[PDB]
Order: C-alpha cells, then structure tokens, then sequence
C-alpha cells in the first residue's frame, strides 16, 4: 500500500526540514545518517518506527511525534552482528520519556540475550520535565541493564553532542567513552546552578568540554576531529574485540613474518644513565605492521596502554614511559592501567608488559590525595588475572614498584630481562648511605663503597642467580620470543575458589 | 558508601537505606575532579547486589539522585515512604521556571504557578499512584515493618549469566 | 497525618456503600473480608493501595477509583509466608487494565523469587473493552509468569464468582482449581455468542456451572457449599504441601501409633469373586487418623487419588475403585491419575498405590476417543518418577494393566501382594479358549482344562517364584510395613541423563 | 500444535508461526469437551520454549487467541505484521454493542459509531504505536526477513530456575 510508504517517509523526517537544516549548520550529522555510516551497506533493520509518547499533561498531548526521539535496530559490521541505538536531537531535544526508555530497554535486553556488542550514540538534552516522576522510572531501568551486561558484552559509547543531567550516568558505566573534540560536553549540573550557588561564571565548553574530560578527569578515552573520523575509528576498533566472554579473540591472516630479527633495538637504551628514550618506538617495533590503537592517549602520559596484533591475534600492551616524570608511578597512572588490565582479563585477551620504573612519586599532594589505595589497585588487577602474562624488564626496577608491575611473584608466567636491566632494592647512593650510616663522616670511603656496591649488586645477574628471572635475552630477538611464548601459553587453565566476587579497593 | 555496600554484599548481609537527598554537589571543583565516575560507583554497587535491600524515603528525593540511592527500579525489593516525602524531578521553583519559560516576566503569575505545582506534585502520592512506592506508612511504625520485611526476605534467590567478573568503573 | 488516614480509609471502601450492600445481598464476601479470613490475625501487608488507571478514551478519565479492582499483598498462614491476590467485583466489574496487570505481575514475580506459594481468588468480569489492545498486553505478562513458576512453587486458585473470556486461561495453568457450588462459572465464550452462532439457547449456569465442571469436563478439583467453607478448606490443604521444590514436606507430631495392627482387614475381600468392595475404607484405615483430603472426588470415579499423612509426613495415595465399572482403567481415569502423579513427583512426595484392575474398557467409543494415548500418559508418569513408590496388589492385575499400575518392571521399589492376588496374562476362560482351540466343541473337557489352569496359574505364587513380587504379606500387617518401608526409602538418590524436558504424549 | 511445538523445542529447532485467527470455537460441545485445558496446552508449549520464535500476522488476531499464538508478551523474539493485520480486543460490531449498551436501538447512530470505531482501531497501527509489533513489512519481502532474522537468532542463550520438570496440564 502506498499509504504505508507515505507513513514511512514522514516518520523518517523527525522534527521537520527546518531543524535538520539548523542541525547541519552546526556541522553535525543527523541520527539516521550516523546509523547508515556505521553499518555495512544494506544491513540495517529498524525496530519500532511508529512508537509515540503517551503523556497528556501540561498541553503535551497536542504534539505527538512518531519515533519519540531515538532510532534503534541492528545490523552487521564486517560480517559480525551488532546492536545499536542513536538519540535524535531534533525530536523534543532528544529527551528521555517513558516510551523512549522502553525502546532502549528492549534493545539492551535483546542484545544481552543474543550476546552481541552494543554501540550507543548520545546527543541528548536531559530529562523531559513535562513527564514528571515517570521520567525517572525510565532512567532507572536503563541503568540496571547496563550493569547486567558489564563484563559479558563490550559496550561502546560515543558522545557527539550535549549530554547534561542524570542521563550522563548511562555511558559512564560502559567500557569505553569517546568524545568529539569541538562539539560535545558532559556534566551533571550545568552552568546556571553553578552561577546561582557559587557565584562563579563559567561557559559550558570550559566546564565540561572535550579537553577537560580527556586531559584532567579520566572520563574520556579519546577525541576526534569530527563525526566521520569518530565513526570510522569505532569501526576500526570493533575488529579487535571479542564478541563476548565465551568465544576467543578474532583472527585474521597477517602479512608479517614471525622469525624476523631487529638490529635497531640493540641501540635503543642510551649510554648515559640520565637520558630518557621513547618507549613508543619499542612498542611499534614489536607489533606486526606497526599498527597500534592507543587508549587514553592524552591522560596520565607516564604510562602507555593499548591494543596491537601478534601473529594475527589481539594482544594488550602496557608499558612504562621514561619521557615524562622519569616513569614514576602515581595515582593517575595506577588507575588507568588497573582498569585497562581488568577489561583485558575479563574477555581473555593476553597481556604483555614493558617495565622501566624507579619507584613512586613523593610529595605531600600525592599522599593527601590517597596514593596508597590507587597504587594498590594495579597490584590487585595484575595478581588476580588468569590470562597469559608476559613481562620484559628493560632498564630499571627499584623497590616496591618492581612487585606491582607483573612480577614473577604475583603470578606472571614468563619474565625476560635485557642485559641493561638493574634490579635492586633501591639506588646505590641511598642503600650505601643506610648500610654504612656510622661512617658518613668521610666522603671518599663512601664513594668507594658506592662504586663497589654499584658494581656488585646493580645488575640482572643476582636476580637470575636467585632464579626470579627465566632468561636474559638479547634485545634484537625480543619480538620472536614473544611470538613464540604466547603460542605455547594459549592453553593456560587454572581454577580459583568460589567467591561471589572480589572486594577490589575503590 | 560504594565500598561498604560491596563488602556487605560479598558476605550476604542485608542492607537498609534511609534516603534524604536533594541532588548532587555543584561546582567546577567536582567536575574537574571526576564526579561522573565516582558517583557511578555507587549506582554500580547498588544495582548488582543480590541481598535483601529495604529503603525508607523520609523527606526528599529529587532528580537523578533518587535513582542511585536504591530505587525500586534498580533492584530494591521494598520501598516504604513516610507521609512527608517529596519525590519529584526537581524543586518547585526551577521546575516552574523551566516549564513556563515564556511568561517569567510576571511575579504574581509565577507565584501562582509555583503554589499550584507544589501542591499538586511535591508529595508521595503521585509516585505511589504509579506503583513505584509499595506503601505510605506512619512513621512510628517504621521499626516493626523493617523487622517483618527482613524476616521474610531470607530466601531471596536469583541468578545472573556466567561472567568471569564485573567491570566496575575504578 | 490525619489526611493520610482519611485517604486510606476511603480506599478501603472500593466502589461505595451501595455496591458493598449489593454484594452482601447475594451471599458473597468482599475481597478484603476474604483476605482477612484466610491469613492469620494481624499479618496482612498490602502493596500498592493507591494505583489508578491511565486511559483517556471513551470518557474513562472522569472516574478514577483507587486500587484499580484488585487487592494484593502477602502474609502468613500457620507461620509460613504466603503471597496472594484477590479480584474485587465492585470496581469496574473487576476487569483487567494495564495497572491491574502491573500489580499482579509484581506480586507473582516477588512470590517466585522468594519461593513461597501463591493463592489467587477470582471474582471478575473479564476484559475491559474501553482499553483496547493495551488490555491484551496485560493478559500476556500474567500468563508468562505462571508458566515460569510452574513446578517451582505450588499455585492454588479459587473461583468464587464469574470468570469469563481470556481470564479463564490464567487459572487453567495452575495446580488446583476449586469452585463454589452456586455462584461461579467458567467459559471461554458466553451465552449470547453461543446463541448467535449455533442457535442453541442455554443459560450460563447450565453452560459452565459448578456441576458441569466438576463432573464432566475435568477442569475443577472440588466444590464447596459457600465461601467460608472454601476458604477454611484451602487453609487446611495448604498445610500439606511443601513450600517449594527444594525443602522437604512439612512434618508435624502425630498422635497415632506406628506399630498397631488392624485385624478387620483380614475379612475385607469377599470370597465370592463377583462382588465388589469399598477401597476408600482401606485407604482411611491406613492413614494416621482417618484424615484424607480427596481430589476430584466426583469426576472419573473408578479411580481414587488424594493426600494423607503417615508418621507425620504427607504421602500421596492412588487406588483402584471396584465399586464403579469393575475398576477398569479408561481415558478419564488415566488422565486424572497422570496429572496427580506428575504433581506429587515434582515436589518430591512419596507415593503409595493400591492395585485392583481387570483391564481396559472395551467399546468402539473409547477407541474413537483415543484411549491409546490417554492410557500411555499414566505409564509415562509412573515410569519417569524418581521418588519412592510402594504398591500393593490387593485383588487383581490382568494383562497390560498390571504393567501400567506401577509394576516392579517400570520402576516400583517395593511390591507386596496379599494372599488373594491373582496375577495372570488374562482371565482363565479366555486363556483356555485361546490355548485349546482344537477342542472347543466339547463342554466337559473345556471345564476340566479351565479348572486345571485356574488352580495352577491364577494365584500370586507363580509371580513370586519368578521374583516379581518382593513379599507376600498377611493383610492385617499392611500399615506397619508401609510405615517401615517409607522410613528406609527417604534417601533414594538416582541420576538421569541430561534432557531439556521429556516429550510426554499430550 | 502443542505436541509439535514441544518436539521442536526439545531438540533446538527454530519455529516460524503464521497467524490468522478470529477467536475460539463456541458451543456446548467444546465446553463439555474441556476446551479450557486443551487451549492452555498451546500457551504452555509456546511460552516455555527457549528457541527462536518468529511470528507473522497476516489478517486477523482477535481476543485471547492473539495471545496464545506466540505473542511478543509470552516470549516471541520478533513479531512482524502485514499491512492488512487487524489487532483488536474483538470484532468491531460487538465492541460497539458493548460500549454503547444504552442506545442499542437506534440503527443509524450505531452504524456511525461502528464506522468510526472500525476506521480508527481495526488496523495494525495502534498495536505498533504501543511497541507490540517490531516492524510492519510489505508482503513481498517476507522470505528475505525470515532468512536474515534466523541467522542473528542462532545464539539465543537464557537461564531459568532449577526444576525437576514442569507440571503442564494434560
Ligand atoms: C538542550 C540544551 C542543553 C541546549 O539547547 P540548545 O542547543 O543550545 O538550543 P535551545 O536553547 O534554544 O533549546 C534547545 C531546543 O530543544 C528543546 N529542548 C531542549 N531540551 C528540552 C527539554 N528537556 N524538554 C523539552 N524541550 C527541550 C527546546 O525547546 C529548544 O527548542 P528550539 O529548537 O526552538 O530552540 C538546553
Ligand atoms: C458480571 C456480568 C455477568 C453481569 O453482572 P450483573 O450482576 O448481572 O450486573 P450488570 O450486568 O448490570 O453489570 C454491572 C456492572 O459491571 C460492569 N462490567 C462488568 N463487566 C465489565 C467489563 N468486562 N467491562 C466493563 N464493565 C464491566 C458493567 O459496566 C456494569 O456497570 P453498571 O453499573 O453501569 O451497570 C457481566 O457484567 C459480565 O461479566 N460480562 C458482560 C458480557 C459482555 O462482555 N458484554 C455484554 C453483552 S456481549
Ligand atoms: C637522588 O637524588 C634520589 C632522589 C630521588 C628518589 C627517586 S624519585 C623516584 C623514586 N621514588 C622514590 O621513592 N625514590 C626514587
Ligand atoms: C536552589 O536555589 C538550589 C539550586 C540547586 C538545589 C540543590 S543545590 C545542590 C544540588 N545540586 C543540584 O543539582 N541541585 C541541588
Ligand atoms: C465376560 O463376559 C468377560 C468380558 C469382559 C472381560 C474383562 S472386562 C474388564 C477387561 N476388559 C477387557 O478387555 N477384558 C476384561
Ligand atoms: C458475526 O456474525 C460473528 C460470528 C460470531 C463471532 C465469532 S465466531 C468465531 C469466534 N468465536 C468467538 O468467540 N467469536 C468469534
């Protein structure tokens, strides 16, 4: 019937041609165009195109708009099934009513049942006031479903516009949050309340813009220039991830060779003990084609985390970074790495660690901030993991830090060390200054004692002689060893006692 | 509160909640500090727990906060409310400013709208009429009801899918 | 506040004084009086007193009555928690709207989660037309929950008034249906439609009264004189049943003696083989105090089924009844006993069976009615059970019937027989007619051979010699043996393969 | 149909249903024959199954029948409808005679009310507006949709309590 086609053509127009033109003038795409750009051509199946809201108070009954401000459905990305929904800014400002929430909960529940990934795209305007208390009910159910799916299916959220109010909680409990650099922002309470209460004047961009939330607060995992870049990068990322917590990581045919040697690595460590080097170069030499998907690249830069591929399988990488703050461990780095390792363990992805750390950061600010617990978080994450763990000590490992960064004692399976490694309780100066306390009256004898202690104990051979290190390897072979090790370790099987869940510190 | 709730849940201890919350704390210091994830910790801890939860709304429950503090929707089992509870999206002033934005110029009309809204909507009976509240009780009976409810709720049994472990926002 | 007490007191009034007085004039209690009568004094806690409907069509918005026509909540009977809901005929005729359904679904879900029984009391008038398709949605959810709870918690339904249309399906999926003998009826389609379609004139009482459904259609499990008797009998029954599928049957202290003998049983079976005897007398001599809670007493009277007590534990009893149709099995008896045995097995109640059966009912009518499958249902139910089964072969077991009624071969644990038992492939006359066919003309030789076959093969000792019978007992001992046997059998443990569910012939 | 559905469910075979039902058969014969329980059998078999169920409504689905035949509420995964579907509580004539019982004598008025009711409510669009229908498709596409749908549905997994076995009516 033609009349049904007309109904469809009219439902596809949202809130009018005028609002779509205004949306385009801001430099933003519309919801359905995003859905079209994300999925493979011809695969999109839509649900519930004709739903309408059911409020009749405060004059709302005179304006019913089909769709109620959200587009939901499912399709395929690279042949693999995906569910998704996208909020529509042109319909009631993308707000969240009862029926809107009903569609969202339907799609979440179905996606959990089929065990497929979920993508959420947020462009909202907060709670619809005219609906009263009913609105709150909506939010509630959505939250619940998020938490039930956490650790069962990967959930990716993309913020491409305003997202004020309680709605913000929904993407915060997902595994990744991506933001668009020049048009998005998130906050719980907006500038008006801030002005009326604290008397400080602040714009929305300054209060919750992309930069604030990607550089200072730990919320966002990355930023992109515009919507197209963000959607294409989401498409790229989706090829690393497992579909659910039962099947293994996806595999593709690689063009690289597993037996190649790398002469350049023989000269990466600088001769002078005071000069730093760029760990990113090392990582990009170990991965197959040099392709590396960095996570939280702009926050807590003293540590590096990301996804790569080895022999056609996904691998997680964590590495200390000498270029900034001498690679020390502080609160931020600890939280970043702890959450990443927990995710990688939840879906059975193997982990590779590169260690170059002198210790923890001193100063009163860190101690008052609670460094104890945040530091403990990373140790907790590493020690409980049951996936394969391969670690490489490059240059330094001093004191307690040498124990949190995937030591052999906390459950690591293999531990290599380059010839330049220095594994000790602390630096030569302080160790000598303590052991020979009642001799510090001199200056030359202490220097001689320091030279002898440095010569004897600051090396990788005492650790090996105690058996804490499995093998000292030459740098040029590093890649090959990893590629081999991971293979043998694919069958790791271990079992723990029965607990409801852990009690990780918060 | 999130740490305490998770500890209670791990060893199968029941939880009672008393709610009186007007909202979140505003300001640049909190948002720059990362309020979103810290506040999400509590919601995450409450929604996943599988022990008896009993909540009592005493005075206020406004906006998104009403959801995190063990609402009926995120998995609370029983919800009682005293007669003085005020369950609403936001305070009367701001609500009326928002709804009637095209007439804020006056001062008597605004006061009239404020009084009407406050008397119609800031009560526990609109929320009760939708089934979000299990009963409106007299305050002096509160203890007895708790003592009864927990007594029955000992057998609560429910099962989730098979997960290695959760992915709580650290 | 006093305003709250006023509002609450006005919600307890339902549709007004006039409708309450009309209700009382017919001899029917109101919903709240039934609630007050069923539960222990002072235990009722009500949910959702103030719910109202949200339809705005056909002038419905001008009449909003608090409660929406159903009273729901929980309480205790004899100290044990029970949940229940009761429909209120004085509010919109107890019809079913959206919010109505929401209250029912909430109580059902809560009752399943906490593993307690559910009681439904029905006084309704069907589907509310004005609500349109939405009403149907309500129905669906309720049905679903019933199915989820079946075989996990016992569900009881009491029909105390009209119940028509879709509503009727909801109690049809419960375990027991009880009816009141003059103010109730059930049917899918009402008298007006029946007249319009078939031109037959019938009143509601003739079409679906208590008599019809307790004597012809097999739906209802019993009838009572008025509401008070019904509610007290429900409270008597509820003390027999286990609370869920994990905990055992309830136990109380018995006032009877586990070692008493009863001599009268030695003279129960008459010498003349053409005379019947009353089996119910035997069953009432075997239970502790002669208390027997009969199920479906007036339907398919050739078989007896019900609950009793032995040594303080509930036990199910199934027995053949010679007094009607010589005790033969037919379609109705097989279906009745099969459903009951499935219930007993589901909640781990032990079963005792008394067997006296000459075969199946002959005639073309039974054959056209499908006797083969109705007969197979009982065999299926008996052979799949994994609870203790004890059987007593009092007076006869001929041919195939001796196999369906819990023989040692289909999984009976202990099988006794009195001295009067006659176990054979068929009656003497027919057997000798078939074997000696070359000499059917004579009359003396046939009698001679018949006497020989009867004296040699119609007795329990040939069955014993092959070890099909575990022991031949003197009649006066029967009780003691059962009482001891069950004691040892409590620990019966046995494991089947993995199946989603059986494929019983429906 | 009940026995066939049970067999399909036991061995993990997906099920497709085509619905065109105006109600149940009236008459004393069926009632004395036990139509209640026999009807319940189909509802039971449909609602308990844990395999993919796909349903297509072609013309009519009136009354309680619309629920026994694998409606969304009892566990159907996907529900499509052709444009000619009529989802209502009952036929238009009967609905009007029930709602307007006071004026069942005036012919013309009744005919006008019937035409209004029929054009507004006997269609597949009111059911869709509440979200009970997943999509309204044009008929010529039917095959393709099924072929696609079943694919994504292969992985259906879901947990239920521990029962020895159900207590289906017989
Ligand atoms: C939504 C918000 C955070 C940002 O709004 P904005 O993009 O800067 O533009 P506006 O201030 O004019 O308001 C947004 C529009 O969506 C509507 N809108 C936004 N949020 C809404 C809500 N919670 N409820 C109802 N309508 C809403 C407004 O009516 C407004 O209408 P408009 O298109 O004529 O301008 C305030
Ligand atoms: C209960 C019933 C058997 C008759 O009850 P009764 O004691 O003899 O008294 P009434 O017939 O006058 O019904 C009383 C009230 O129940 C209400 N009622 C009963 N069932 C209802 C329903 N399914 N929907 C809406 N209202 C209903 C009626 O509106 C009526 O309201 P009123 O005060 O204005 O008269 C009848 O109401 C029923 O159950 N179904 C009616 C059959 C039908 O569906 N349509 C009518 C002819 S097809
Ligand atoms: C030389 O002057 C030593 C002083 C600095 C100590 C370093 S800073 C990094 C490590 N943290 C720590 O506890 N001590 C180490
Ligand atoms: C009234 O004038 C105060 C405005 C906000 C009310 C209170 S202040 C702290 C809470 N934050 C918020 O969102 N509103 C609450
Ligand atoms: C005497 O006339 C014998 C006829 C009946 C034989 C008996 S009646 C009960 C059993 N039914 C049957 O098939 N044969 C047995
Ligand atoms: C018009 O004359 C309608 C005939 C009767 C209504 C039909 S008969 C088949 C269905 N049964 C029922 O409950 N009503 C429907």
């Amino acid at each position: 019937l033609e009349k049904l086609e007309e109904r469809r053509a009219q439902a596809r127009l949202g809130g009018g041609e005028k609002r779509l033109e205004a949306q385009h003038k801001r430099g933003k795409l519309t919801a359905r165009e995003r859905i079209e750009l994300l999925l493979d051509h011809g695969s999109f199946e839509e649900f519930d195109m004709f739903v309408q809201h059911r409020s009749t108070d405060f004059g709302m009954e005179k304006q019913k708009i089909p769709g109620d401000g959200v587009v939901t459905g499912w399709g395929t990305v690279n042949g693999r099934t995906v569910f998704l929904f996208s909020k529509d800014f042109t319909v009631f400002g993308g707000s969240l009513s009862e029926a809107h929430a009903a569609k969202i909960v339907k799609v979440q529940d179905m996606a959990l049942k089929m065990r497929a990934p979920i993508i959420g795209i947020f462009d909202a305007g907060g709670a619809r006031i005219q609906e009263g208390v009913a609105a709150l009910g909506g939010y509630g159910e959505v939250f619940r479903r998020n938490v039930a799916a956490s650790g069962v299916i990967p959930q990716i959220s993309v913020i491409m516009g305003p997202c004020a109010g309680g709605d913000v909680y929904s993407p915060a409990m997902t595994d990744f949050i991506f933001m668009v650099r020049d048009t998005s922002y998130m906050f719980v309470t907006g500038p008006d309340v801030v002005k009326t209460v604290t008397n400080e004047v602040v714009t929305a961009e300054e209060l919750g813009g992309a930069k604030v939330h990607t550089s200072k607060s730990s919320i966002a995992d990355g930023s992109f220039e515009n919507d197209v870049e963000a959607i294409l990068q989401i498409r790229r990322l989706l090829d690393f991830l497992p579909a659910n917590n039962i099947e293994g990581v996806p595999e593709i045919e690689s063009f690289d060779d597993v037996n190649r040697l790398d002469k350049s690595l023989d000269t990466l460590i600088p001769d002078n003990p005071n000069k730093p080097y760029d760990m990113g170069e090392l990582i990009r030499r170990v991965v197959d084609e040099g392709d590396f998907f960095e996570i939280q690249a702009a926050y807590a830069r003293n540590i590096i985390t990301g996804f790569g591929r080895v022999e056609g399988r996904t691998v997680g990488f964590v590495a200390n970074q000498p270029l900034v703050l001498a690679g020390v461990l502080d609160s931020d780095a600890s939280r970043k790495a702890a959450r990443f390792v927990r995710f990688c363990n939840a879906f059975s992805i193997p982990i590779v660690t590169f260690v170059d750390v002198p210790g923890f950061l001193p100063g009163t600010a860190q101690e008052y901030g609670g460094l104890i617990k945040h530091g403990a978080k990373l140790l907790f994450a590493y020690s409980q993991a049951t996936v394969p763990l391969v670690t490489i000590i490059t240059r330094k490992a001093f004191g307690g830090a040498y124990d949190v960064m995937a030591s052999k004692h906390v459950g690591a399976d293999l531990n290599y060390a380059w010839p330049t490694a220095q594994i000790a309780v602390m630096g030569a100066k302080g160790a000598v200054e303590i052991i020979f306390r009642a001799e510090i009256g001199d200056a030359d004898k202490i220097a001689e004692r320091t030279k002898e202690y440095e010569d004897r104990f600051l090396s990788p051979f005492v650790a090996a002689e105690r058996g804490y290190i499995d093998e000292v390897i030459m740098p040029h072979s590093t890649r090959k060893r990893i590629a081999r090790a991971l293979g043998m370790l694919r069958t790791k099987e271990m079992e723990q006692p029965w607990k409801k869940h852990d009690n990780i510190p918060l």
